[PDB]
């Protein structure tokens, strides 16, 4: 008993957009283990329930007092005196405590903070770092430092610009260490700021939610030459690839079955799903585009399958809203050959055990896995340890700008230093 | 010996602008205590030396490898086996190890990380939280949660806009708890985003370095009505005051002795020092402006004294570049009655012992103290504990947006919860 969970407590804290979210502390004799839950803006319809208060008098209804009360009054009392090492057992207990398929009773945002903090308490009980403890839970044979995929130019749901597609990313795939990867990323980011300033003016270099630039660009093609120019100017020609997150559901209209690529402008631009495929095949030809995430709407399995086939061996197709880190949706995607990469978001499913199960299922069927932040982040660094623990070789956790992004990148520096010069870096298929 | 410093190690990590900075870990039998050093953009000429590498091939010369090497090869070996409780003794040792008045040999950015991490190791040795341990070092009789002063509209050195003066802040001075203060701040921030979007367009709501908006505004008066409108719209009429940071040295030309309030535009706007005082007296009359920081150039002691006298009892005048958290400059400011508030920046002076000495000297001479971040921050939360430990009742640590800002605000939530319902909140002179 002396080694078990002593206290569990949740509290409402602010995310990087200033919106409330949930943080949980699990206390054992080894210390206080604290985990915070991120929050999406472009959330898939199939994501686990993010439980908000709806009280217009607080945070215009975005409070997390109810989720916090669920931690303090329901989940925490159940956990006291339990063996924190029993991750699957305690995650399953929390699943059953909720009793609903979407975690709509307790909230995925109450459960997840507990699931995370348990695993950190357990790591401390074993006397190993989090990444080591998670690698044991996942059965990972080789740890690796991931290639960071940096969202440096944007165009989605609140960003401050006309740009319709969400993320234009640069990835230092030819770096030979994480230290080198991160420096090169920062250097290109800095070069890009100057390029944007000269082309669009001083007003154009303020940052989006994930620390990238949101220049006054409307057309989805326009960021790409600019990215190649920044890569060149920074002195890293040939070292970089591009990844896209289209978040294409956010532009899609169900009744018309077409995509609006000015949805943030007075006049609409209606474009079809093969007008899209045309664009994607062209992108992949014209630029070193190694990854395209959510190229289509979250239920367009046929669209996804079409582009996955057409770019096989050249450009991975990543499910995010399609798959929502959920073994059931992932099984549908496998059956239809809809995609070949999982965007892994612990808060899309709501427990560590389930997120690990999703990663294992995807890898066993030959997919890559890109561990991901949400557009609403905190100072939490869990995903840095998680990506190394899964050995997946791919992370997206922001531009190299804003503390809720750099905190993960910095944690990756710390892990890299612990693992030493023989630690593997990057994604072998891109190296 | 078993309770002493076991290991000291520094590493280069990224700040919230993606620039390298220094982090230090002090290891004792109680754990690993990690502190990171922030970095200014509008740095005073009298600040302690921030030592950079100047290697154009890394981070276009902004690397911190030399400062890190100074930690690893010089300072750390000196500290091994030492009693971490002896803050003054170890800070003094580091001062003497450097041997120069401006810390130009070892770097203030090598020394400070050590000074910070020592104090956290010592807090753990005593078995008290950091804020408690620092309050004992400072002789503070009453802890308090500070009023947060949120920089929500900007106009300085790289921001992305024409605005010449640096910070337009809102402070929930009539909040009765930190929890309430922080929520109200966030709610006004959200209201302000919508107001800016409607007035200036969707392109106008991307964020600056400290998470405030940088709308396409040129004139220094224009943000103020907008702030009052956001306060009203959020439902907090009467609960808020405004604080300014003019950073007026950044606009000042020495040879002409005048201020350029378009220095970021093609054409210049030359304005004198009494044209300024006119503006400040008007500001203080037209709006609830309770604080104006760096209203004049960093050596204009006469200008500072003039406005300090003219707004006595209504608007505190805060030295930042004038005083650089330095007892010698502070003595000059006292002698001349140049200001009546200290902007406390641990990295302007470079040791905890000296920063505490500055706070104590200012308070003993009747000044307020506003503990501050830098515009380049990290996920470090030291200043949250520091401000509570000094009992000063005033902090500026960003808009309620961006992880390197919200991490401090969140740490303040945690401290408030520990201290309970009877803990004092706010700055009595503003309440
Ligand atoms: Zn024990
Ligand atoms: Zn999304
Ligand atoms: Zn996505
Ligand atoms: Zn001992
Ligand atoms: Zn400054
Ligand atoms: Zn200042």
């Amino acid at each position: 008993s002396h080694m078990t969970i002593q206290k569990v407590h949740g509290r409402e804290v602010l995310d990087s957009r200033g919106n409330p979210t949930v943080e949980v502390e699990v206390t054992t004799e080894k210390g206080v283990f604290r985990s915070a839950v991120p929050s999406g803006a472009s959330t898939g319809v199939y994501e686990a329930c993010e439980l908000r208060d709806g009280d217009k008098k607080r945070y215009v209804g975005k409070g997390c007092l109810q989720a916090v009360k669920n931690v303090n009054e329901v989940i925490g009392p159940a956990l006291i005196g339990r063996d924190e090492l029993k991750q699957e057992e305690l995650d399953t207990l929390m699943l059953r405590l909720d009793g609903t398929p979407n975690k709509g009773k307790l909230g995925a945002n109450a459960i997840l903070g507990c699931s995370m903090a348990i695993s950190k308490a357990a790591a401390a009980a074993k006397g190993v770092p989090l990444y080591r403890y998670l690698a044991s839970l996942a059965g990972t044979k080789e740890l690796r430092l991931p290639v960071p995929c940096f969202n440096v130019i944007n165009g989605g749901k609140h960003a401050g610009n006309a740009l319709p597609f969400q993320e234009f990313m640069i990835a230092p795939v030819k770096a030979t260490s994480f230290s080198e990867a991160l420096r090169m990323g920062s250097e290109v980011y800095h070069s890009l700021r100057g390029i944007i300033k000269k082309k669009y003016g001083q007003d154009a270099v303020n940052v989006g939610d994930e620390g990238g630039f949101a220049p006054p660009i409307k057309d989805i093609n326009e960021p790409l030459p600019i990215l190649m120019e920044a890569i060149e100017e920074a002195g890293h020609r040939g070292k970089f690839a591009i990844c896209m997150d289209c978040a294409a559901s956010e532009t899609y209209d169900e009744k018309k079955q077409q995509y609006n690529l000015t949805f943030k402008s007075p006049e609409p631009t209606w474009v079809t799903a093969e007008q899209l495929r045309e664009t994607y095949c062209k992108w992949a030809h014209d630029y070193p585009i190694v990854s395209i995430e959510d190229p289509y709407d979250q239920d367009d399995f046929a669209g996804f399958a079409g582009i996955t086939e057409a770019l096989k061996g050249k450009t991975q197709i990543v499910g995010d809203d399609l798959t929502v880190t959920n073994t059931e949706r992932i099984k549908m995607a496998i059956e239809k050959k809809a995609c070949n990469s999982l965007l892994l978001k612990i808060n899309q499913i709501g427990t560590i055990s389930e997120a690990i199960a999703s990663s294992k299922l995807c890898m066993e069927n030959g997919w890559s896995v890109m561990v991901s932040h949400r557009s609403g982040e905190t100072e939490d660094t869990y995903i840095a340890d998680l990506v190394v623990a899964l050995g997946s070789g791919q992370i997206k956790t922001g531009a190299p700008c804003r503390g809720e992004r750099t905190a993960k990148l910095n944690q990756l520096l710390r892990i890299e230093e612990e693992l030493g010069a023989h630690a593997k870096f990057g994604f072998p298929g891109w190296s």
